[PDB]
């Protein structure tokens, strides 16, 4: 049997042309002669544009709709159909016919979505230390028909508030998302990943940002395990510091003033000479950075022992 062979769906540029494929399947085991080809909108009161045998083409407004490969004189099976400048109006189902004999007249529906590929952004907001969940990172897909899905994923998953205004070209809508959580030190560097996933993709597509929260020091000290003993080798601690920005200034002191003087700073490190006699300090280093500065406590003790 003869039967008419189009996809279900087709898409469906705003503004762009699409071809509407329509084909003739027939068995090489049997005869038909097809007359005529319509393709008409859905209930439209009669057709859009039509194609025949001998008499060739005909259209409803011209400037528009071209029959891609029905050719006049040959043996119509391709009633694949082009129209140019897609706009919103002209998403619906339409109807391709062909008027074969002597089967009669086979006919498909075709879906035409009409779609707009949005292209899209994210930022990273910047946050200070603020008590409230704030924005800290936005994404925005501009442009998109049908809307865009925003999804956000991340280690550390917040709260995402998204919204969307209208487009540019009529129909499209740009969706803009962003990611609201309560900004902590730990966050500051980690990456948070926007999804913008739209059925025009090749692949829901990934966009990454750097959080940043700015913070002051927070600071430990470390180098030090119990077994320090008398006339040992120069051992050295660091002052471990991560702030946002990056600390200014290191300062280092004691629970007691000044420095004893076997221990030298070295910038961000106290480097701790070899003891005639035993002593204990507590320690502190003062780490300034551009807002504020904080510090740790670490008391140190050398003993004779082995
Ligand atoms: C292009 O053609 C498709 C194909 O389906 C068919 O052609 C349509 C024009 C129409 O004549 C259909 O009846 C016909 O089979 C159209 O897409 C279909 O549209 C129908 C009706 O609008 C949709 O029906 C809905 O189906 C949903 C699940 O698939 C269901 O959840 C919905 O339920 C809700 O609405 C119904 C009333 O429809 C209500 O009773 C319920 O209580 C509930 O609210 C609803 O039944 C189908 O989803 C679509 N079918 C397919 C296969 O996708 C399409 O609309 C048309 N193109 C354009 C641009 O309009
Ligand atoms: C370095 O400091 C230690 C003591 O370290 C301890 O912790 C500090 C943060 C301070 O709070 C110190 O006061 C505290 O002791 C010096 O050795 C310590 O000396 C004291 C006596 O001056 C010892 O007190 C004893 O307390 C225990 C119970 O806890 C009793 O059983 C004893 O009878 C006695 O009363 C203290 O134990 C002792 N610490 C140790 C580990 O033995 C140390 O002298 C000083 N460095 C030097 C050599 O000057
Ligand atoms: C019925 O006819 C239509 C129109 O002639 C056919 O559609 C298009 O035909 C062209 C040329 O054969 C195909 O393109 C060729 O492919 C590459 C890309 O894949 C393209 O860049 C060049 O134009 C190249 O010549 C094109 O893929 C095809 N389009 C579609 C939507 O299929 C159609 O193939 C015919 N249908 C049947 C069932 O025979
Ligand atoms: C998010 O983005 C920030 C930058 O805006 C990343 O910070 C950078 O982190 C790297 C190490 O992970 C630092 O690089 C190291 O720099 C030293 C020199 O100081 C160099 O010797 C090492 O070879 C290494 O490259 C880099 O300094 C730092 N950038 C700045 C401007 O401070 C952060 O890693 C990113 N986080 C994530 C999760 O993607
Ligand atoms: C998502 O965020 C928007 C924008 O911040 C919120 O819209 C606010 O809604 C509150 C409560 O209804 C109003 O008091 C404010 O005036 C709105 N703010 C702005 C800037 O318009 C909205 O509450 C959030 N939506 C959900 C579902 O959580
Ligand atoms: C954090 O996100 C960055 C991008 O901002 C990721 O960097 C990409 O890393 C891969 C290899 O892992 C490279 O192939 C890409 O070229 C990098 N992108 C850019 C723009 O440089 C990074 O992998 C992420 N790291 C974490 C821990 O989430
Ligand atoms: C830490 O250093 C800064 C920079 O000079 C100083 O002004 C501040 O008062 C210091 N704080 C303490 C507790 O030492």
């Amino acid at each position: 049997d003869v039967v008419v062979q189009a996809p279900t769906q087709v898409p469906g540029f705003l503004g762009d042309s699409v071809t509407l494929p329509c084909y003739l399947q027939v068995p090489n085991m049997e005869v038909t002669h097809v007359s005529q080809l319509t393709w008409a909108r859905h209930g439209e009161s009669g057709s859009m544009a039509v194609f025949h045998q001998t008499q060739g083409p005909s259209y409803s407004e011209s400037k528009r709709l071209e029959f891609v490969a029905a050719r006049l004189g040959a043996e119509l099976r391709n009633a694949s159909l082009r129209m140019f400048g897609l706009r919103v109006e002209d998403e619906g189902n339409y109807t391709c016919l062909f008027v074969t004999f002597p089967q009669g007249s086979r006919s498909v529906d075709i879906w035409l979505r009409v779609l707009a590929k949005p292209q899209n952004t994210a930022e990273v907001q910047k946050v200070q230390l603020t008590g409230e969940p704030v924005p800290m990172a936005r994404c925005v897909s501009t442009g998109g028909r049908p809307p865009a899905q925003i999804t956000w994923h991340s280690d550390l998953g917040g709260m995402p508030n998204t919204s969307q205004v209208p487009g540019f070209l009529s129909g499209t809508v740009t969706v803009t998302s962003l990611w609201i959580l309560v900004p902590s030190s730990q966050v500051d560097g980690k990456n948070v990943t926007c999804k913008v996933e739209h059925e025009s993709f090749e692949k829901p597509q990934l966009l990454t940002v750097n959080l940043t929260v700015y913070y002051p020091p927070e600071v430990s000290i470390s180098g030090y395990d119990n077994n320090w003993y008398l006339g040992q080798n120069e051992a050295t601690l660091t002052c471990d510091a991560r702030s946002n920005p990056e600390p200014t200034g290191y300062n280092w002191s004691t629970t007691m003033g000044p420095l004893p003087p076997f221990a030298v700073a070295q910038g961000a490190q106290l480097l701790i000479r070899p003891v005639d006699k035993p002593i204990n300090t507590t320690l502190i280093c003062n780490v300034t950075n551009a807002l504020g500065a904080r510090q740790a406590e670490l008391t140190v003790q050398v003993k004779e022992g082995p």
